């Protein structure tokens, strides 16, 4: 109009910008376009909508300003809200139950709260190690076993339910329902207006699944309020805690939604972090050797780790942070424009437009990361960490709407890597070619490794 236009790449009357949306992982197509447009952002004119991907660290520092751009439930989250409800992940900050749930749960997710969950985390991690011990020489299904690990951990810490997912290949009917529900939610975005016979019955089953999950969690709540409530659990906490400002408690409906919300937002994000980390250690095996050495200094023999142990880790935490930089598992979350705004002093953003953070480009943008495409766990160290661009690492969201579960997922995954590397030697039997699938989150699809028990003489410890 009087300033610069956002760059748009055109490709034939055949197709359009729509080809950039096909495939298992569109965010990766966006990443390929961001490497060839150094301006810092681009736009796709899809039919009926405009999508703006931003990745320059200074343009992102602008989009991070909650005074101008904020999370907005409408469009993007409206389907996932079918089962997220008004819980933390699928509500706007100005809805009463967001402020309430935030102010109540924030302390229960703090780093100080983690020690109290460590027992349950360790139970689930040892279950996983057991399954792999019992199947040495068999193909380990990495995505699936991490899904099990984290789904079980967040259920056990979230409402003290044990799905015992390492006892049997079949998942509990509740988790099968969760799985079907989530996938239907992701396909609901592509809605052909004519509804096929099978689509209408898909929807019937969809709300039936949502109902059967609501039913199990409603019953757990009923049965523990009957026993006096007050477990040392996220559900135990929500049954009793009062909001510091409103003085009231969460409703029963909101508590069921927060439990569903823990499951939605916490299982595939964390399991993907672990799937990817294992892939990266397999393709950067000198780092994996460093990890082995850390494990053999702190967990020699059949030592059983404590929360303290996890806290004294160094290699494994930085492996995890750098892994998040390569493959952040929620890669394309959008901020909405509160008012018409001008970014970089250059581009024209109309009120209510979605700016998707292209996390892959941002985390690998060479302006902020010398040698962007190379794995260095030493980038994260106290001193080198302070040298990073302050808006270019955003694996856990932004501001008021940043992931509450960060410390939960990071302690869970430190523990997982610790116990796995303690007991197992990893092998890649098939030349795994990374294959990314995107839903709410991105994750490796057909990853298979093999494990042997580590022989005593293969530990880098100091003898008894
Ligand atoms: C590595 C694992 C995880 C990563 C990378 C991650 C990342 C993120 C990101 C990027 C967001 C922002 C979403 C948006 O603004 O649209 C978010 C939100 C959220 N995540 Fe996580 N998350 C992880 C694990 C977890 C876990 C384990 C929990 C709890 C069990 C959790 C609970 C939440 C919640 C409640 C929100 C909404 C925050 C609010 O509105 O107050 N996340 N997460």
């Amino acid at each position: 109009r009087i300033l610069a236009p956002i760059p748009s790449p055109p490709k034939h009357p055949q197709y359009g910008h729509l080809h950039y949306l096909a495939g298992d992982a569109p965010v990766l197509n966006f990443f390929q376009l961001a490497r060839q447009i150094p301006e810092g952002l681009f736009q796709l004119d899809i039919q009926g909508r405009t999508l703006i991907q931003a990745y320059d660290p200074n343009l992102v520092a602008e989009l991070t300003d909650e005074r101008r751009f904020q999370k907005r439930v409408h469009p993007a989250y409206t389907n996932i809200r079918n089962l997220g409800g008004d819980g933390l992940f699928t509500s706007d900050s100005f809805e009463p139950n967001w402020g309430k749930a935030h102010r109540i749960l924030l302390p229960a997710f703090s780093q100080r709260a983690m020690k109290g969950y460590f027992g349950q985390m360790l139970e689930v991690a040892q279950a996983l190690v057991g399954k792999w011990e019992r199947t040495q020489g068999q193909d380990v299904r990495v995505a699936d076993d991490m899904t099990r690990l984290t789904l079980d951990t967040i259920s056990l810490s979230g409402f003290d339910y044990r799905f015992r997912s390492f006892d049997k290949d079949e998942l509990h009917p509740f988790l099968q329902a969760l799985a079907r529900a989530m996938h239907h939610t992701m396909t609901m975005f592509s809605r052909p207006p004519v509804l096929t016979p099978e689509m209408e019955e898909a929807d019937r089953a969809y709300w039936a699944d949502i109902a059967s999950m609501n039913e199990l969690v409603d019953e757990v709540i009923r049965e523990r309020r009957g026993h006096g409530g007050g477990g040392g659990d996220l559900l135990g906490l929500m049954l009793n805690a009062t909001d510091p400002e409103t003085g009231e408690r969460l409703s029963d409906e909101n508590i069921r939604y927060q439990v569903m919300t823990f499951l939605i937002a916490g299982h595939e994000t964390t399991s993907g972090l672990l799937a990817f980390t294992l892939y990266l250690l397999l393709r950067h095996p000198h780092v994996l050797a460093q990890a082995y050495a850390e494990v053999d200094r702190l967990l020699p023999g059949d030592a059983v780790p404590t929360y303290d142990t996890v806290m004294r880790l160094d290699v494994i935490p930085r492996i995890l942070d750098e892994a998040l930089r390569f493959w952040s598992t929620i890669p394309n979350y959008a901020v909405t424009a509160l008012q018409d705004e001008v970014i970089g002093g250059k581009y024209e953003i109309r009120k209510g437009q979605q700016l998707a953070l292209l996390i892959p480009a941002l985390h690998r943008h060479p302006a902020a990361w010398t040698n962007p495409d190379e794995f260095d766990i030493d980038r994260w160290t106290s001193e080198n960490r302070r040298t990073h661009h302050p808006a270019a690492y955003k694996p856990f969201g932004n501001g008021m709407r940043a992931c509450i579960g960060r410390q939960f997922a990071l302690t869970e995954a430190k523990l997982a890597l610790l116990l796995i590397l303690q007991k197992f030697a990893l092998s890649d039997p098939y030349d795994y070619h990374l294959k990314v699938k995107q839903s709410l989150t991105i994750k490796p699809e057909d990853f298979a490794l093999r494990v042997r028990e580590r022989r005593p003489h293969e530990r880098f410890s100091v003898p008894v």
